């Protein structure tokens, strides 16, 4: 099926998913001098105090930390958003090398990885209905650079051994996603899509200006994961990122000057 390899990667997706060539595809390059400061954007409201993590899953192209989204426990509000978006999961995209890995780029700069905290619009009842709507998802994107370790990431790092291959999951309770945030919530925002198939154009992207730092040791443990299932030939889970797509008729807005 689809993947990130030579023969099934981003340049092939349009054959099964024609929206790959659509008008609001993600990710994009964030040109910081062309993005417009909008003083009518509110501050982001990240309310994760009551978040309930449940499990961590290797789904064959990332690892997802999944949350209980049956109540308003961990919600995103404010910023460019109308209404309330519930946290369902977060995951990362990363490279085979420190100089690549992020999906979004900032003046063509690639970060070593990118964190996606995925939220769905409560007005649509559940995630599956939300992805069918132009304003169904809000994804908080956070760049990772390599330097100092991120203490709040280490618990994630230490469980990756137990979900090395596709389809493996592990209990993963009492994880606080607030430990993955930078100090500043300054952000860029633009309307976009899922960055993996089905590539639905359902996402309000909110990309934080300030990266978090992770250690070389932490990112190396991401790269020990496998795209394949157990007992299948070992293909390291690396470079699970889609390149920047054409901006077309879209304007990136900044919450800061
Ligand atoms: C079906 O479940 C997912 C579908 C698509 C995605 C993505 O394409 C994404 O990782 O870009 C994001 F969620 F950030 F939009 C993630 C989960
Ligand atoms: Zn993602």
């Amino acid at each position: 099926h689809w993947g990130y390899g030579k023969h099934n990667g981003p340049e092939h997706w349009h054959k099964d998913f024609p929206i790959a060539k659509g008008e609001r595809q993600s990710p994009v390059d964030i040109d910081t001098h062309t993005a417009k400061y909008d003083p009518s954007l509110k501050p982001l409201s990240v309310s994760y105090d009551q978040a309930t993590s449940l499990r961590i899953l290797n789904n064959g192209h990332a690892f997802n930390v999944e949350f209980d989204d049956s109540q308003d426990k961990a919600v995103l509000k404010g910023g460019p958003l109308d209404g309330t978006y519930r946290l369902i999961q977060f995951h990362f995209h990363w490279g085979s090398l420190d100089g690549q890995g992020s999906e979004h780029t900032v003046d063509k700069k690639k970060y070593a990885a990118e964190l996606h905290l995925v939220h769905w619009n409560t007005k649509y009842g559940d995630f599956g209905k939300a992805v069918q709507q132009p304003d169904g998802l809000a994804v908080l994107g956070i760049f990772l650079k390599v330097g100092s370790a991120k203490p709040g990431l280490q618990k994630v790092v230490d469980v990756l051994d137990s979900i090395k291959t596709k389809g493996k999951s592990a209990d993963f309770t009492n994880f606080d996603p607030r430990g993955l945030l930078p100090e500043s919530l300054d952000y860029w925002t633009y309307p976009g899509s899922l960055t993996t198939p089905p590539l639905l154009e359902c996402v309000t992207w909110i990309v934080l200006k300030e990266p978090i730092s992770v250690s070389s040791e932490q990112v190396l443990k991401f790269r020990k994961l496998n795209f394949n299932g157990e007992g299948e030939p070992e293909e390291l889970m690396v470079d699970n990122w889609r390149p920047a797509q054409p901006l077309k008729n879209r304007q990136i807005k900044a919450s800061f000057k």
